[PDB]
């Protein structure tokens, strides 16, 4: 009978008794020395209960945790599997330091009920190479504390790659730097937490559609049609211009994100139906590649030379699938381009096409997507129907191929105001844990979906995950106090860090992690509406706050209490800026800074 841990097994060789934690056991490091396998192995030791000491120097012993790093093991267990022996010792035996973490894993499941469990051995390697989670931090912001939790969750079910569309605030563009962005400190940091939980990041800009997010301040780059008409998020192909400055951000993020891969997206740019309205892309085409070419071979072309420009510096380019529609009828996409396919449909190129052409494909199905306000991926009946990476869009495939990937969910903010990110957070616990299940490839852990869940929140989060305190105020009646100033409200549903005011705020958590600031005087909430929108949310820099009837579903008026010592500042849960006071009027307002407010009992 195999343990019951989340990814489950490859495969489990049962034997008789039981190994017991006990308050002599050691974490022992008996292979080659790692510093990072070293520093994971003292984390690990704290997580278990008791005090066990980890050291390098010594024998293992019965009733210790074996922890052996053995490079000449690489061929047999990869980059990431390891052999798992349960005795009178737990050994895990992995050739890399990712290999070992992942080990560990297991074992802190296997010892989390009663620090007890039953002997066997399992060889214990992923059936598939990418298992992923995706993140569209595009438009909103997404925390950094939040991309913490998520990547430290990810680990301890060992999926392995975390893809995020974002924007790096530009200094090689400017124009481009508007909310939401991160800046590149932001993304050092998100590469450091990375390394450390051993994912693999896959960055993107999207090209050549989906760009208004970096050619609403570019007219001159942008798509027009036969009417002359410009498509704000297209980029015009045709011009060298346009694929110098892409390169050149591409270019810019790359540096900061550090990462072997690059994903430019480049879904959703056109259909064959639209060539009689971009006569100039069909000529561009025809010049370059004959008769027959397309504004689809211009396409692929288009992403071949970011390919090669990426290639150059030793990375490699990812894409979606769903350009590939059988209208290249000239250039094929580089074979050594990675397609993630999310959806089938008229010519859409097949997954078996695809893999028969000997690319990476990767199972990245829509009905694997978490979206705000729209789809949520529906975990239960995909698990009921035995859902794998060889069930695509539109395709099941009748037999495995060397060149399937993996699978990953996606998070997506279609309508970004409907759903904070902690309710997403919330959501997607199932999700993860079922595509970590698939993509590590062991048996179906429980007949029933009910089980499964059951498994899951028994085991729990990772170990450190909340990096927060969510509720760092009791439920009350508060000042929020600047010097001689306290929040108040003021004209026009306005609200302002007003002089020697007695104005107070009922603040009561809410059940996602934040909280509603409610005027005592007036009993409206603090709220975000004004301003700009994207994806019908309040992004606006410099946006003035304002007090609005209470609501149980306005997610604008739920504020994240970000802590200090003395103060503590107020993040608006969907638009993550805080409120800051405006030095001319002193408006409460939103921004990437901040005004410290002392929270006053009244
Ligand atoms: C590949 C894919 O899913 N494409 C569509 C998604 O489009 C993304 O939308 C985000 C904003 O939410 C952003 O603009 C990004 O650049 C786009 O690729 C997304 O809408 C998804 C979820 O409904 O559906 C797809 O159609």
């Amino acid at each position: 009978a195999p343990p019951e841990v989340l990814p489950t097994l490859r495969e489990w060789q049962g034997g008789q008794g039981e190994f017991t934690l006990t308050d002599r056991a050691g974490i022992v490091l008996d292979g080659v020395r790692d510093s990072r396998t070293a520093a994971d192995a003292r984390r690990f030791a704290g997580e278990l209960n008791g005090k066990a000491s980890v050291s390098q120097g010594r024998a293992a012993r019965p009733g210790d945790i074996v922890l052996r790093q053995d490079p000449a093991q690489k061929g047999l267990l990869g980059a990431e599997g390891y052999r798992l022996t349960v005795g009178t010792r737990i050994t895990v035996t992995a050739a890399t330091s990712t290999g070992v973490f992942y080990g560990t894993r297991t074992v802190l499941q296997l010892l989390n009920d009663d620090g007890r469990a039953a002997r066997g051995s399992a060889t214990d390697v992923p059936a598939y190479r990418e298992r992923g989670v995706g993140v569209c931090a595009c438009y909103i912001n997404i925390s950094t504390q939040w991309f913490e939790r998520l990547m430290k969750d990810m680990a301890s079910q060992k999926l392995n790659q975390l893809w995020i569309e974002a924007k790096v605030k530009s200094d090689t563009d400017p124009a481009s730097a508007f909310w939401g962005y991160y800046t590149k400190p932001q993304v050092r940091t998100l590469v450091a937490m990375a390394r450390k939980y051993h994912i693999e990041l896959v960055p993107e800009i999207n090209s050549p559609g989906h760009m208004d997010t970096y050619l609403e301040n570019h007219p001159e780059l942008q798509l027009k049609d036969r009417d002359g008409v410009a498509s704000p998020p297209r980029l015009d192909i045709s011009r060298p211009e346009a694929l110098a400055y892409y390169t050149s951000m591409v270019d810019e993020a790359l540096k900061v994100w550090d990462s072997r891969y690059w994903h430019m997206g480049a879904d959703e740019y056109m259909i064959g139906s639209s060539y009689p309205d971009y006569p100039q892309l069909q000529a561009a085409a025809r010049a370059k590649f004959g008769a027959s070419a397309t504004p689809d071979d211009l396409f692929t072309d288009f992403i071949n030379q970011v390919n090669a420009h990426v290639k150059a510096d030793g990375r490699s380019l990812r894409i979606w699938n769903d350009g590939l529609a059988g209208k290249n009828a000239v250039v094929p996409l580089d074979r050594d381009i990675t397609v993630e396919h999310w959806l089938s449909g008229g010519s859409i190129q097949q997954p078996s096409s695809l893999l028969a052409e000997g690319r990476p494909v990767m199972n990245s199905a829509y009905s694997l997507y978490l979206v705000r306000g729209g789809f949520t991926m529906q975990t239960q009946k995909l698990y009921e129907s035995d859902w794998t990476p060889l069930r695509f869009e539109g395709q099941t495939l009748t037999q495995g191929a060397a060149n399937l990937t993996g699978a990953k969910i996606s998070l997506w903010p279609d309508s970004a105001a409907a759903e904070t990110e902690n309710e997403v957070e919330t959501k997607v616990f199932m999700p993860l844990r079922f595509v970590a299940q698939a993509t590590w490839g062991g048996p179906k852990p429980s007949p029933t979906y009910a089980g499964f869940e059951a498994l899951a929140r028994k085991i729990g989060h990772a170990p450190g995950w909340e990096n927060t305190d969510r509720t760092p105020l009791a439920d009350g009646t508060y000042r929020l106090t600047t010097g001689a100033k306290a929040l108040a409200p003021t004209a026009d549903a306005g609200v302002s860090l007003v002089k020697n005011s007695a104005a107070s705020w009922a603040l009561t958590a809410t059940a996602d992690g934040y909280y509603t600031v409610r005027s005592t005087e007036s009993g409206q909430c603090l709220d975000a509406v004004r301003g700009k929108k994207y994806l019908g949310a309040p992004l606006e820099v410099g946006a003035e706050l304002s007090l609005a009837n209470c609501s149980t579903t306005a997610r604008t008026q739920r504020w994240q209490l970000d802590t200090g010592a003395g103060a503590l500042t107020l993040r608006n849960a969907i638009s993550q800026l805080h409120l800051t006071e405006r030095a001319s009027d002193g408006a409460a307002v939103q921004t990437t800074g901040a005004t410290r407010l002392t929270a006053r009992a009244a």
